[PDB]
């Protein structure tokens, strides 16, 4: 199979606070399993100088404490993300994102634009390289049982969709990557620090970028939830 393309329209959607929102997700390929009816797919907030939040998974299960006004809907290839009643707050970037089948894959985004009118994982700090160098990032867990858990990467880069390299199981330190990233990354975890780390080699001007750890689970809590505050890597 071909790699899922999530699209996202409109590309961007300037709005005044007070106003009712929609925003499009299709699908290349259906993210309904048949299996047990479930629809793959989640929707991400980035504001603006932060790192990614989950609002909804499965579709439309809101991860607790966001608010009502977001809501997700649709199925198959075909969905939506409503905002009732948008705040200043909402300011952001919203990022749809399938977990069906590896790689797992994120659209390119909505930049909702507004006018007036205990988990936790903490990574080391921004990295200048040279050329054909390598650099080691990690992403210390607090909060909950490590073990229970995978640790996922994501490279970021200003304008583009995030790209999800892969992930690795903290609870037996096996890995999974995308293709793309196969012979440029490297996780390995460490039990008893409660780290996760990815290495980076052969390092070109390509590679510059934030890279993400991200922490996803099992059955309810199968995607990806919280994310690291991010590191940058320049390479020079």
């Amino acid at each position: 199979e071909a790699d899922i393309v999530l699209t996202q329209t409109p590309s961007s959607l300037p709005v005044s606070v007070g106003e009712k929102v929609t925003m499009t997700c299709k699908s290349s390929q259906t993210l309904l399993y048949s299996n047990n009816q479930k629809n793959y797919l989640a929707w991400y907030q980035q504001k603006p100088g932060q790192s990614p939040k989950l609002l909804i998974s499965w579709a439309f299960t809101r991860k607790s404490g966001v608010p009502d006004r977001f809501t997700g809907s649709g199925s198959g290839t075909d969905f939506t993300l409503t905002i009732g009643s948008v705040k200043a707050e909402d300011l952001a970037v919203y990022y749809c994102q399938q977990y069906s089948n590896y790689p797992w894959t994120f659209g390119g985004g909505t930049r909702l634009e507004i006018k007036r009118g205990e988990v936790q994982l903490q990574q080391s700090g921004p990295e200048v390289v040279k050329t054909g160098a390598s650099v080691k990032i990690s992403c210390k867990a607090s909060g909950y049982s490590f073990t229970g858990y995978f640790i996922n990467w994501v490279k970021k880069n200003s304008g583009k969709s995030p790209e999800w390299i892969g992930h690795i199981s903290s609870s037996y330190a096996t890995s999974t990557y995308n293709q793309k990233f196969k012979n440029k990354a490297a996780f390995t975890v460490d039990t008893s620090s409660s780290t996760a780390f990815m290495q980076l080699n052969s390092l070109t001007s390509e590679d510059s970028a934030d890279y993400y750890c991200v922490r996803s689970g099992n059955y309810e809590e199968y995607a990806m939830d919280y994310w690291g505050q991010g590191t940058s890597v320049t390479v020079s």
